[PDB]
């Protein structure tokens, strides 16, 4: 009556502290959930891999699950883990849904138990951070940002990794004149508010090298800005979520989280939870086994989360 639910991510490696967010976040959603009584009585069971991010790693973590006769999937955490273990999960009618998965591969392909709960509007995560670590070679970095704590924060995680920090910017003019200054190797850019003149400040910087490697970051409701800085000349572009641990009807979460002294302000630990819920909703709603029964139903009715009401289209993508 036990219902295995594997979950895949990063538990040693570059993106482990992003991954020990997903486990924490995916361990309170079935403690959660089996306390309001499981699935109509059964157990939630989680199964958990440790991928590393890695892509031959995370191909013998699927063929593990498959091994495992395990059913449901919520991972993996990297795209570049993601998207080959997907081909082997669909092969074998599993289904997938995963919280950190944002690239556009992954749900163009008529796969039908694909899904993902990260990526709306083609965004590259929730934080510069771990895109960085997960895409992008160790360089000199400009940090262009006008909180200053928010630097700080991505300095220590990039020179930790190895990088290099060529200079920090407050605003858009700043921005340009330390591109002039030290020509970093790649700019990390937060355009949310208008004093950083973010858009302006990219068509000043592709003047000055047309080969520029911009990441902007940006807030939610700010779509349009976003494509506006790529059609500027920007690589790509994070949409930073709404701090969902301050949502007073999260905070018995974050009670419980605080009680076994874990952080509760990072965003994979509710898009992870978000994923356990989704499941957990579509098994109660059909009462049905078959995962692409249960991708169907989260297709046609969604799912309320602790990230708000999801939906997602026939590809697996989230809407709205």
């Amino acid at each position: 009556d036990d219902i295995k639910v594997a979950v895949v991510g990063a538990m040693s490696g570059p993106i482990a502290q992003w991954g020990d967010m997903e486990f924490n976040g995916a361990r309170q959603a079935i403690k959660d959930i089996n306390a309001k009584g499981g699935i109509k009585g059964d157990k939630l069971v989680g199964v958990e891999y440790d991928d590393a991010c890695d892509p031959k790693q995370a191909v013998a973590v699927a063929n593990k699950i498959v091994n495992d006769g395990i059913k449901y999937v919520i991972g993996h955490l990297c795209s570049s883990s993601t998207q080959p273990a997907s081909d082997i999960y669909e092969d074998e009618g599993i289904l997938m849904i995963s919280p950190g998965a944002t690239n556009p591969e992954l749900t163009q392909r008529g796969y039908q138990h694909i899904m993902r709960t990260a990526g709306l509007d083609s965004s590259q995560g929730p934080t510069a951070a771990k895109y960085i670590l997960e895409t992008v070679k160790p360089q000199r970095v400009l940090i262009v940002d006008d909180a200053a704590f928010m630097r700080m924060m991505l300095k220590d995680i990039i020179t930790k990794a190895g990088y290099e920090v060529a200079g920090e910017a407050t605003n858009g003019r700043e921005a340009v004149e330390k591109y002039k200054e030290l020509k970093p190797d790649i700019v990390t850019m937060d355009i949310t508010m208008p004093e950083m003149n973010g858009i302006d400040a990219i068509k000043e910087i592709m003047k000055i090298d047309p080969n520029a490697k911009i990441i902007v970051c940006s807030a939610m409701g700010q779509q349009a800005m976003v494509i506006e800085a790529i059609k500027a000349g920007a690589k790509d572009f994070i949409v930073k979520p709404k701090r969902y641990d301050q949502d007073p009807a999260n905070q018995g979460i974050v009670d419980a989280l605080k009680a076994d002294k874990k952080d509760p302000s990072g965003p994979y630990v509710w898009i992870t939870y978000a994923a356990v819920q989704s499941l957990a909703t579509a098994l109660e709603r059909t009462g049905s086994d078959e995962p692409l029964a249960l991708v169907k139903d989260l297709k046609a009715n969604g799912a309320n989360t602790v990230i708000g009401p999801l939906n997602w289209d026939e590809k697996g993508d989230l809407k709205g």
